[PDB]
């Protein structure tokens, strides 16, 4: 009933053989004393993310492999660590198909295909191809049957012919799924869906069909022919019925592709019994005797065990089964898939009822692919007030963290709390709250800029480039910066005393512009900032105007982003990385400011390069000159050198040996 860290409770949809599954709980309960609670809620799979996180899940989920690299990205699942000796028991692509980012995320139980079930009594000459479909219908039709009837309200099972003559959800090539490379509105999606429709228009089918009726209409002998998977057999037995299984049929000469679906379990995050569902799932459920009790309720197809697969190798129906895999493609893993899912469902309903064509249908659809799939930008308000929340010393440690090369998320930490840096992986979408470790650079510098300056804080990023030589002198450089006649613009009658022009004009011209593109969305970042105790700065010439910059942000922070000139100041440091990468390069015998720049321009801002190149005149050479090309001493060489000298001074003459220097 309830999560405790005894208790087990397991989750498994209700199409699958969820009464064979809680007999083996009832060995379990018998061998080590443990109960397993069996149940099979509607709609598990969506709810499960709402109540992982809130200490109200299951301790393991069972599901296709779809839905779980979703999960993983979330943190919601525990990882899998099982004996090198085990993965061996199980075939390997099996554990492809739950691989995420090099990582296991579950236990796979078995190969799911669809197949062509067909009443032999009925329809001992199944269609080789779709496109005969129709003349036999007629005949049929005419002794009160229906040549074909299954659930047109899972894309699933129309997706094999959409597949069919070359319709994909994202293209497979170089190891890998392209997440902007959507098969959906391609021509071959067109076509394959188009004669589906027609089948409906034609009264061959009803567009009002689920999986129910059509079970019940094949199990009652009115149907010729259905399309199910391996779980669908059972009942079919009970209704007293001769069936066969075969190749779905073909269409336009091409093998239907049906998607490939493998039974996974997954454990909670969350769960207090991870160490006991590894040990159910392996020693228990993943055997021999386990999967038969489950398969004798309902055939769960071609199980991941070899042990256990070489005896079912013997069932004609699953040979067919495991031939219509093959055809086919084995479904992707990744969280943009469900995207994909209920993009597809909306227009095969649509479509099917005729409520838009399906050249619109399939296009809307291909939007809806690409929405989860295009990279969302960052809303800082959001991201601002979750780091404000946490304590100061928190995170300006984090922020030290990020250099080390600690190498999904990455965790930081009477109360306690949990701060969280999201790791950006090359499948997944950028979240418009998602704080990649990038971005908490950004945040984090632009809101605690002195006390940044307290601690001293340069990055392995900025020391090189001479950045305390600069920050130091920084007050009584800037000023030298201000005062300095800015000759080229504007024309020189624009001061407030000085007979000539001065570059702190510029810098107020240019706020008088940064005032009028100033956003009520940046407005709004800055107040916030300063109620939490974040104190900002206001102007060039500030005491911590240049520690925005120490911690090295790939964007000029949003909490200063129209104050001038430090969004053109950000380009001079950026640049100086860029040149430095290129005098070494340049030394041996034998990119930073292009990305900086484009990052600024995504927040609104039309960079003036020329206050960069004021910036560089004043403080070019003295930047270029304390740059820190030079190597230094190995780690090996300094501990091994002191080592050997502490020696040679403790024995002559034993006094204390003073460092390397
Ligand atoms: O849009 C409203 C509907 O949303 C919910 O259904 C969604 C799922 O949340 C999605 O995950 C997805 O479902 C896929 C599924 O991921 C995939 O594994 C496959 O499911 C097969 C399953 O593998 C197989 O073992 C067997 O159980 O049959 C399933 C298919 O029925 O295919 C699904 C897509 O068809 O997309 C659906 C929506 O299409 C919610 O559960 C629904 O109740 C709701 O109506």
């Amino acid at each position: 009933m309830k999560i405790e860290e005894g208790k087990l409770v397991i989750w498994i949809n209700g199409d699958k053989g969820y009464n064979g599954l809680a007999e083996v709980g009832k060995k379990f309960e018998k061998d080590t004393g443990i109960k397993v609670t069996v149940e099979h809620p509607d709609k598990l799979e969506e709810k499960f993310p709402q109540v992982a996180a809130t200490g109200d899940g299951p301790d393991i989920i069972f599901w296709a492999h779809d839905r779980f690299g979703g999960y993983a990205q979330s943190g919601l699942l525990a990882e899998i660590t099982p004996d090198k000796a085990f993965q061996d028991k199980l075939y390997p692509f099996t554990w492809d198909a739950v691989r995420y980012n090099g990582k296991l995320i579950a236990y796979p139980i078995a190969v799911e295909a669809l197949s062509l079930i067909y009443n032999k009594d009925l329809l001992p000459n199944p269609p080789k191809t779709w496109e005969e479909i129709p003349a036999l219908d007629k005949e049929l039709k005419a002794k009160g049957k229906s040549a074909l009837m299954f659930n047109l309200q899972e894309p699933y099972f129309t997706w094999p012919l959409i597949a069919a003559d070359g319709g994909y959800a994202f293209k497979y090539e170089n190891g890998k799924y392209d997440i902007k490379d959507v098969g959906v509105d391609n021509a071959g999606a067109k076509a394959g869906l188009t004669f589906l429709v027609d089948l409906i228009k034609n009264k061959h089918m009803n567009a009002d069909t689920d999986y129910s009726i059509a079970e019940a209409a094949f199990n009652k002998g009115e149907t010729a022919m259905t399309i199910n998977g391996p779980w669908a057999w059972s009942n079919i037995d009970t209704s007293k019925v001769n069936y066969g299984v075969t190749v779905l049929p073909t269409f336009k000469g091409q093998p239907s592709k049906p998607f490939v679906g493998v039974l996974s379990a997954g454990i909670n995050a969350a769960s207090p019994n991870k160490e006991l569902a590894k040990e159910f799932l392996e020693n228990y459920l993943l055997t021999d005797e386990g999967l038969e009790a489950v398969n004798k309720d309902k055939p769960l197809g071609a199980v991941a065990l070899k042990s256990y697969e070489e005896e079912l190798a013997k069932d004609p129906r699953i040979a067919a089964t495991m031939e219509n895999a093959q055809k086919g493609e084995i479904m992707p893993n990744i969280p943009q898939m469900s995207a994909f899912w209920y993009a597809v469902r909306t227009a095969v309903i649509n479509a099917a009822s005729g409520r838009q064509t399906v050249d619109a249908a399939l296009a809307a659809g291909s939007a809806q692919t690409n929405a989860a799939a295009t990279g969302q930008t960052a809303d800082w308000l959001s991201i601002i007030v979750y780091l404000t929340s946490f304590v100061v010393p928190i995170l300006l440690k984090a922020l030290y963290m990020l250099t080390t090369r600690g190498r999904t998320r990455i965790r930081f930490k009477r109360k306690p709390k949990h701060l969280y840096v999201s790791l950006p992986n090359a499948n997944s979408s950028m979240k418009a709250e998602e704080i990649t470790p990038g971005r908490y650079r950004t945040a984090v510098c632009g809101l605690y800029p002195a006390q940044i300056k307290a601690r001293q804080m340069i990055s392995p990023v900025m020391s090189v480039i001479g950045f305390l030589a600069l920050a130091k002198d920084w007050s009584d450089r800037i000023e030298q910066w201000l005062i300095e006649p800015c000759k080229l613009l504007p024309d020189t009658a624009a001061v407030s005393l000085g007979g000539p022009a001065t570059n702190r004009d510029y810098l107020r011209q240019r706020q008088v512009a940064l005032g009028n593109m100033e956003t009520k969305e940046s407005k709004a970042i800055r107040q916030h900032a300063e109620a939490a105790g974040c104190s900002m700065i206001e102007d060039i010439e500030s005491p911590s105007s240049i520690w925005v910059f120490a911690g090295a942000p790939d964007r000029c922070p949003p909490t200063c982003l129209f104050i001038a000139g430090i969004a053109e100041l950000g380009a001079f440091f950026s640049i100086l990385q860029d040149m430095r990468n290129t005098i070494m390069a340049s030394k041996t015998v034998g990119s930073f400011y292009q990305s900086y720049l484009r990052r600024t321009q995504s927040m609104g801002i039309q960079l003036d390069q020329r206050i960069i190149v004021l910036f560089m005149v004043a403080w070019g050479k003295e930047a270029v000159d304390n740059f820190h090309l030079g190597d230094d001493m190995d780690p090996e060489l300094r501990t091994l050198a002191q080592s050997l000298i502490d020696v040679k001074v403790k024995e002559i003459s034993n006094q204390e040996p003073l460092k390397l220097l």
